[PDB]
DNA sequence: GGGAAGCCGGC
DNA sequence: CGCCGGCTTCCC
């Protein structure tokens, strides 16, 4: 298997910089309200402290020179979407994985030959720069999570790759913290039983193991040590979607809002087109603004009636839970195929 | 079935 | 930047 992986950089920065180019070469900041927070910095900015979840009341004080923009999500959504159609041109199978974020599969297109695909990972970063002005970087190898890694590695602006030569040795001299799923209290006490590298899951009782990491984890960390780990790109976008109407009044009773809710699994769902979701969120947003939510999971996909007889169902739970007012209600759905 | 808990990771 | 939206597993 072949795939690049694409990740721009600092995505919601850099679309500020290219619209509005005297941004450029000072500290920018993004900000996301729900006091805000950072969405992202640009480069100057991130030189300065500033980090990506950071309150803005402590970014401005370490940023106090920065310019601080308000999130403007539908113009980042545009140029995602033109990105991502410039992505599926070259590719055989393309996975949407955020606004920022996409796996390529390209086996078939560079007849499965490893090096015409990291030369199609060079034109694919020269394309997006000349035509965007998008500047990204891509990690190449024979899997998603793989090229996900060397792409982290890479950053910024980067091209990382693992030859298929190289995927063994690769894997062996790899850190278990670097390990996607592997976070901070996990990797500290696999040290505490002697793992510090993936390959060291390989010499270990996989029962004293298993007990901290839990089944499916294990087990991944088993396969993905020796090189027998591979998930498919699913040719698909994970990017969850939905609408929420803002209603006449605010209303707590069940049957003012069940028709707006009902219209919401309409006026998303026609967008929503191919794709079929395996999990529904009814959000509710207070007159308060806060946002109260009840999402469930179903191993099955989800026809225009299987939201109804959820929606509702959900909705209540929402009302027989939270005493806000409800100003906004509608749907949101993840988790497609 | 589905709520509580712990963990990961994006923001 | 330390907080809370998805997944997995424990528990009732
Ligand atoms: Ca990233």
């Amino acid at each position: 298997m072949i795939v690049i992986f694409v990740d721009f950089d600092y995505f919601f920065a850099q679309v500020e910089e290219v619209l509005n180019p005297q941004y450029k070469g000072k500290p920018l900041v993004v900000c996301v309200y729900s006091s805000g927070a950072v969405a992202t910095a640009n480069y100057e900015a991130r030189k300065l402290g500033v980090k990506a979840g950071m309150p803005i009341i402590k970014a401005m004080q370490i940023a106090p020179s920065a310019i601080y923009v308000p999130m403007r999500k539908p113009i980042y959504e545009a140029f995602s979407n033109r990105i991502m159609n410039l992505l599926n041109k070259h590719a055989d199978k393309i996975e949407v994985a955020s606004i920022d974020e996409a796996y390529l599969d390209v086996t078939n297109k560079v007849e499965g030959n490893f090096e015409n695909g990291i030369e199609l990972a060079r034109k694919i970063k020269q394309e997006i720069l000349e035509k965007e002005k998008i500047t990204v970087t891509v990690g190449v190898a024979p899997n998603k999570i793989l090229a996900k890694i060397i792409a982290d590695k890479s950053k910024p602006n980067g091209l990382g790759v693992i030859r298929p030569t190289e995927v063994q040795d690769f894997l062996n001299e790899l850190d278990i913290d670097e390990i996607p799923g592997i976070g901070s209290v996990l990797a500290r006490r696999l040290n505490e039983l002697g793992i510090q590298k993936l390959r060291d899951i390989l010499s270990k009782n996989y029962n004293e193991l298993e007990k901290i990491t839990g089944k499916a984890k294990a087990l991944y960390l088993l396969k993905l040590a020796q090189n027998k780990y591979s998930e498919p790109v699913e040719n698909k976008s994970k990017i969850p979607h939905g609408r929420i109407v803002t209603m006449k009044r605010n209303s707590r009773n069940l049957e003012e809002i069940k028709p707006y809710l009902f219209r919401a699994i309409e006026e998303s769902y026609y967008k929503l087109d191919k794709r079929i979701p395996k999990a529904i969120h009814v959000v509710a947003v207070t007159e308060d603004l806060d946002i109260v939510s009840r999402g469930r999971t179903f191993p099955h996909g989800i026809s225009k009636e299987t939201a109804y007889s959820e929606s509702v169902k959900l909705l209540q739970k929402i009302l027989e839970e939270d005493e806000r007012k409800i100003r906004r209600i509608g749907v949101r759905f993840s988790k497609f195929i």
